[PDB]
């Protein structure tokens, strides 16, 4: 679990999302994982806008944060899970490290703000979905 909190939008992501996150939908995209819901406080998270492809992400599994090296965001086939069937998903950056499903909306940052969240995993690898191209979380 985990989500971003950038002004009056709260990033979570898409098959984690709560009844309150889709009464309150702002834009929704299955093939990236992602949901953006809208809250009445206001968040104070900054999202990087850059291509870092170093950055460190927090990861539940394990109570600690770690650095990775993480591809550009891509079309990458994903397996099958319970939450969808076997498809590529969009905007997906992957790394070299531990992940578990419980560990979805886990943090990666790098020196300019929020990345990602993480989004996937599996054979020693943790994929990421990316956020920074959505300017309009700023706005
Ligand atoms: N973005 C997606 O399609 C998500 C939906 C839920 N997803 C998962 O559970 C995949 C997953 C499997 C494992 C493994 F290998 F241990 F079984 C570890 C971590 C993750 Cl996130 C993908
Ligand atoms: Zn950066």
């Amino acid at each position: 679990s985990g989500a971003i909190y950038v002004g009056n939008y709260r990033v979570v992501n898409r098959h984690l999302a709560t009844h309150n996150d889709w009464a309150n939908l702002v834009w929704e995209d299955s093939s990236r994982d992602l949901l953006v819901s809208s809250t009445t406080a206001q968040g104070c998270d900054t999202i990087a806008r850059c291509d870092c492809q170093t950055g460190v992400y927090y990861c539940s599994s394990r109570r600690k944060h770690y650095p990775v090296s993480f591809s550009k965001p891509s079309l990458i086939f994903v397996e099958a899970s319970e939450y969808y069937p076997a498809r590529y998903q969009s905007h997906l950056m992957l790394a070299v490290g531990h992940s578990e499903p419980g560990d979805c909306g886990g943090i990666l940052r790098c020196q300019h703000g929020v990345v990602g969240i993480v989004s996937t995993g599996g054979n020693g690898l943790v994929g990421f979905a990316d956020v920074r191209d959505l300017l309009w979380l700023d706005e």
